[PDB]
């Protein structure tokens, strides 16, 4: 199987590329494996495949550190991600986004049922395993729990069967037989759970699937539209219909190579502590309270010698900046796009700890719209911050044609210059806000609401006339023959 | 003479460290000296020392460029910069600002008249001498002239002779005999020139140094206060005096060794065409066109062998933002130390092209004063952006003390999680702006006003019982013990 329809071929795969360390003596879960993930999150390194977990009890399980994170070479910088993607791995982040974004005009192509498969291995029943038992990792020193769950994918499905809904949504354990974890609007795992709990009857059905398909796993962490089964978005992407096994207690389907499968029910009713959890900005807050949502678990079902993916998330650069960041930013372009606005790429800045979105312009059309920035940071915030798309991102930076937003020091750069503080920015306090922010669930105003901004760094003539300057820079000041005549001559004079 | 006190000196330290390159064959003045400088900025590479000028007349002149500007080695990043100073070439910044404030709080030392120098060794006169005809670079492409001065020292006295003003301020040439610049408010030698024309007398008598004592020139770059005779703060902060000659045309007095002098006079009446001028924040407005201070030469004395060292001014990284940025930011600190603030170190990030500075606060402090964000923000704001030291900063943002002001992406990481935008932030709309960042002089609103805001990047506990987070890193996330045994088996398990 390819490497972005098989976790496993995608192990391989990271192998094959030097982007992997297994690392086959003793590594104990307790902190270890997270601190060495979190290590190489910090430093770009290579990912770690830690063969040997203290505490493996009945084959569960070897994990694999930072799946989605960066390699240090700016040439293949992004190029564990092109993996998840059958994309080369010189692969640019624009390359990503679009092949992220190519289904979402095409028609789905539905997942095909088949018997069995590798996730169907082994199996432990209601009497056979305990979640306390297994190697769960602690990730942070404060946590609140063993957070099992940071890299496999929720499945659930609306009562009338149809929409099926994949997502990742941090969970940990709560005893040997059920998870705790947050499900908050306006999150589709929270849209489903809502339709359940206004029928009244059950418990949601639910799996969750550990080391999915990578392109799978990609579409989970998308923001698509609601109402949208992944997995026909992620057969659309890939051209291939994805292969799915009906789970042995429901009647829900996994991918067929998942590495290990939960299955049970989110409770309707019931709750349990969750969290504290080191998150995607870079903090914890230890011992925050607060009850989470409650999952059972009824049956598990792995692969042999099953690897559980895990994210070390925190501060730069992890799975939580490269996939939830980017993945937001590129359905935010399409999102502006449909609604007639002139954008032609958008980015979160890692800089920006992925709070904000940079939309790069095109400044022409801009100009025949005949507006001025008051009305057009009002349409586009006005847009984005009323959709879920939005809901991550707290700074929207309009930026011309010359900002490449895929840069950080670009967008810092023209962030810093062209957008009058004030004047130049329109406030959002209307919105719906992201508490995990701590400005915003450990700050000074509501957790739930406001706190949103759109800067205009977009100068006055780009609404009229044209860009009235040239960036005092090696590039722009200079005739192209000077150019190159200095870069011929530059080790020559003495340079480096 | 030593580094510190004797540009001639100065230069052979950078070769000595193995930090300058050498140009023997033809460069031209025409842009071709600007672009290779500009190159070294952009990329941290070695000050060219460019010994072979297109069109040197009457020996005038060799050019220096990238005087102040970073190496590329983390370890000795800002040692340009010490060697101004005597200051071990792996100083710190906060080392480099501490030596830059020391003279505060130290009487002055006068300095010392001595017959001659350096600086009589050549000498032309009113006949000998045309501006035009030597070879001035024209340093950005779209320049309106070319500006012979980016690195020297203006001296200009009051008339009571009690306070004798050096500063960098740029200036080009208007003709033979003439050059032009802008002299604005709230410099000091704008508020010198004013009192020449309250006076109305005559115009001002005025000196130009290029290639002045490091020492010297770092002092012209800071705002030290009001009335404070720069050669006095230098002479304190370096142990000694300054040796100074008297110019032979007025009685201003200028450094022995400086490599080349004029002498005339600063108009209280004329004017003439300046810029545009490609600037600090990386912009050039080709064509703006605007009627600035006109200065007289009556006379040139140089050295043998003379070097004019330059600026190549503009994006990121060069003397206006190592020497602007930081110098502004080191007198922010004392100013907000002197008016009771618990502020402990400022540094304006390269990454804001030095439009913000960073305010490291003692919270411990801050706690005693029972306040709160709304009351230190407006008190922050109110004594910087009133105080000429705030002038060129429009954005002040307040960090506790887990961040290291002097580390941008620390800066920009608490930033983007900790202020609010809009709630934690106060905006300052009758203070003076600075029109020379785009969005304020070919902004939408008034070119010298507002347009500067505090950003409260302090979290609420830090003003009540104290931080209650920890950062989801490797420091902060992992007992010690542990973090010890990863990092010491790092390489043992493959990493790199
Ligand atoms: C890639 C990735 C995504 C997420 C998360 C993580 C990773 C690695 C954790 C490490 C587990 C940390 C966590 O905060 N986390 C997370 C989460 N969304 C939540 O509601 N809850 C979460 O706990 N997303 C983001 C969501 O996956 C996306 O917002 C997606 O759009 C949701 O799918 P849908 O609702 O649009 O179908
Ligand atoms: C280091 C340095 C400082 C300055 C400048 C440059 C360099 C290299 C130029 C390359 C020439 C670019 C230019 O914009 N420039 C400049 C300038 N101040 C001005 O009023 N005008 C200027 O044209 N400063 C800043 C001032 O030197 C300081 O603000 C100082 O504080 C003034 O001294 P004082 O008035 O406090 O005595
Ligand atoms: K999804
Ligand atoms: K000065
Ligand atoms: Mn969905
Ligand atoms: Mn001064």
């Amino acid at each position: 199987q390819p490497a972005h329809l098989c976790f496993r071929s995608f192990v391989e795969a990271l192998k094959v590329d030097n982007d992997l360390v297994e690392i086959n003596t003793p590594i104990d879960p307790n902190l270890e494996a997270a601190a060495i993930t979190r290590r190489v999150c910090e430093t770009n390194d290579k990912a770690p495949l830690f063969n040997n977990l203290i505490g493996m009890k009945n084959g569960l399980f070897r994990i694999l550190g930072a799946p989605g994170s960066l390699r240090k070479s700016s040439a293949d910088r992004y190029g564990r991600l092109a993996r998840h993607l059958a994309l080369p791995p010189t692969a640019s982040m624009r390359e990503i986004l679009d092949k992220m974004l190519s289904a979402s005009d095409m028609p789905p192509i539905p997942p095909t049922i088949v018997p069995t498969g590798p996730c169907k291995e082994n199996s432990l029943d209601d009497s056979e395993f305990d979640l306390t038992e297994l190697p769960v990792p602690l990730i942070h020193k404060s946590d609140g729990g063993k957070y099992i769950q940071t890299y496999g994918m929720h499945i659930v499905q609306s009562p009338d069967g149809t929409w099926t809904n994949w997502s990742i949504a941090a969970a940990m354990v709560h005893d040997k037989n059920h998870l705790t974890g947050l499900v908050i609007p306006p999150q589709h795992i929270w849209q489903i759970h809502q339709m359940w709990k206004k029928e009244g009857r059950s418990d949601v059905p639910w799996a969750l699937a550990f080391g999915v398909p990578p392109a799978a796993i990609m579409a989970s962490s998308m923001p698509i539209p609601d109402g949208v089964t992944e997995a026909g978005y992620v057969g659309a992407m890939t051209g291939s219909s994805l292969e799915l096994v009906k789970c042995d207690t429901n009647d829900l389907y996994v991918p067929a190579t998942s590495e290990i499968v939960l299955e049970g029910t989110l409770s309707i009713s019931e709750t349990g502590p969750e969290g504290p959890f080191g998150e995607m900005h870079g903090y914890i807050f230890p011992g925050d309270t607060h009850l989470g949502a409650k999952y059972k678990v009824n049956r598990i079902t792995y692969r042999n010698n099953a690897i559980m993916p895990m994210s070390s998330c925190g501060r730069l650069t992890d799975e939580t900046h490269t996939m939830i960041g980017s993945l937001a930013a590129a359905e935010i372009r399409k999102l502006c796009q449909q609604n007639d606005l002139p954008i032609t790429d958008a980015f979160a800045p890692f800089e920006s700890q992925v709070t904000w979105v940079a939309l790069r312009v095109d400044t022409e059309k801009l100009r025949a719209m005949k507006t001025t920035s008051e009305g057009f940071r009002k349409r586009v915030g006005d847009v984005v911050f009323n959709h879920k798309a939005g809901y991550t991102i707290h700074r929207l930076v309009l930026v011309g044609d010359d900002i490449d937003v895929y840069e950080g020091k670009d967008v810092l750069w023209a962030f810093s210059t062209r957008c009058r503080p004030g004047m130049d920015e329109t406030l959002f306090e209307d919105v719906r806000g992201f508490p995990l922010i701590p400005y915003m669930g450990h700050g000074n105003g509501p957790a739930h609401r406001g706190g949103k901004v759109v800067s205009d760094a977009l100068m006055p003539t780009e609404y009229t006339t044209g860009r009235n300057w040239e960036a005092a820079d090696f590039n722009q000041s200079y005739p192209e023959d000077l150019k190159q005549k200095v870069l011929d001559n530059w080790t020559k004079m003495g340079f480096s």
